[PDB]
């Protein structure tokens, strides 16, 4: 096949989306598995002063690999404005709205080059894009396989859950992984126990991102 | 009919459950409508060093229409441990599972007495209650109509809409409404463009809790 595709959405912002990214990119380069980071909406950013957005740390990544990358390579619908895209877009840029026929074509063009193609999303999985979809619907579209990070807080349970419940009533193969922060044992103590339980339970287990590598990188590369 | 029942969850803890349900009560008693507050399920409490727990507020408020209350009247099942219900009663009382037929009975007792009985969940809708049952589970058994609050911060797109794709999918009438903190206007300019183009396409509008009293009381008495 050409190089498979990994979304990575969340439980919302915030909760480790780029940080387990790059993590699991630097993991597979390490294991032989060509792996780019991709971001192609990006909300809250100001290019002019700021080159530490979630692009730009996937770009220095990235250029370990192809010194030829810039910023519009990897990113394509970039907004100043500290929202859901959809808004952004119509406040700073009406004429255009985002195009995710387009945006699928650019991201699977890396799966010529690429073994693995990491597109991370922005927000959570029901983040408008365009009146018509959401990131889920652009991650169904692009026909990838999903990680879902979640945060690593009191209150995981819940949304944890109310992601399975959606990603369950669609046509994807997804992963459920918690973001377990240094210095957080509280988590071990009290959600862990009903992580345990639930998987159990459960065809499909939430993880621990931090323990699930090797297992994440599986994911991502079977079958077709 | 006996009186009507509303359950009240949320995006997740904090969101304002507690704050909204007095709100709302002290709105409908004062407009003759006799309203009960109830938190069958409490967590993270200790009640032999603290009176500040939300079935202590309910109960100040509630003795206001019958001074003979009591903490157990209103509330049944309470635990230590700052967790899901079902954790800490496992942890605490591994003998007890929580029985939600007898709190069934319980709560739709009130209904004998009041106009309305308000029953406030812990945490989200997915929160575990029992091995096989969490807070929509019980709102379910209960044959409550619905009040899902949520917090009013960047991220509520991405939760009221996972808790519209829950609830649409169960047999319950539900309504969303944002808690709107004093102090609030990014809300205004961030996420309130989106809840105005989600409305006008929705049969059923997400709306904002502290311009809601009325439409509330209204939504949570109509029919049987
Ligand atoms: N202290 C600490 N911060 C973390 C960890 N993981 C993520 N973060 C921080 O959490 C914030 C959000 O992380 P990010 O990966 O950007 O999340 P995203 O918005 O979902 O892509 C950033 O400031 C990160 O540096 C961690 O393990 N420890
Ligand atoms: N400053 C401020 N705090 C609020 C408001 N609404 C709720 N809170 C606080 O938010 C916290 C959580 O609220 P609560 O109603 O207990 O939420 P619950 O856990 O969902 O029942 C409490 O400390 C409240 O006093 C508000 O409008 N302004
Ligand atoms: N204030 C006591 C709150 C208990 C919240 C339980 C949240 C469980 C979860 O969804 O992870
Ligand atoms: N860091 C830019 C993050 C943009 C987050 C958009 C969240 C929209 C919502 O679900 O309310
Ligand atoms: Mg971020
Ligand atoms: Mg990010
Ligand atoms: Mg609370
Ligand atoms: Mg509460």
């Amino acid at each position: 096949f050409q190089g498979h595709m990994l979304f990575i959405s969340a439980t919302n912002t915030n909760a480790g989306k780029t940080t387990c990214a790059r993590l699991l990119a630097q993991y597979c380069n390490a294991c032989g598995v060509k792996t780019i980071l991709l971001k192609p909406i990006e909300t809250g950013v100001n290019d002019a002063i700021n080159h530490s957005s979630d692009a730009h740390l996937f770009l220095q990544d990235n250029r370990l690999l192809d010194r030829s990358l810039t910023l519009k390579d990897i990113s394509f619908y970039r907004y100043h404005k500290v929202s859901a895209p959809l808004i952004a877009q119509q406040e700073e840029d009406p004429n255009a709205p985002i195009d995710t026929d387009n945006l699928t074509q650019r991201l699977h063009n890396f799966t010529k080059t690429y073994d693995l193609v990491i597109v991370e999303g922005a927000g959570g999985l029901c983040v408008p894009i365009t009146l018509e979809e959401n990131m889920l619907d652009f991650a169904l579209k692009l026909k990838a396989k999903m990680l879902l990070i979640s945060h690593d807080n009191l209150g995981l349970i819940n949304d944890c859950l109310l992601n399975d419940f959606l990603l369950k009533s669609h046509q994807l193969d997804y992963k459920i992984a918690i973001n377990l922060k240094g210095n957080n044992t509280a988590f071990h103590s009290i959600s862990l126990p009903y992580i345990e339980l639930f998987n159990t339970r459960s065809n499909n287990p939430i993880v621990i991102f931090q323990q699930s590598l090797k297992v994440l990188m599986s994911f991502a590369l079977k079958g077709s």
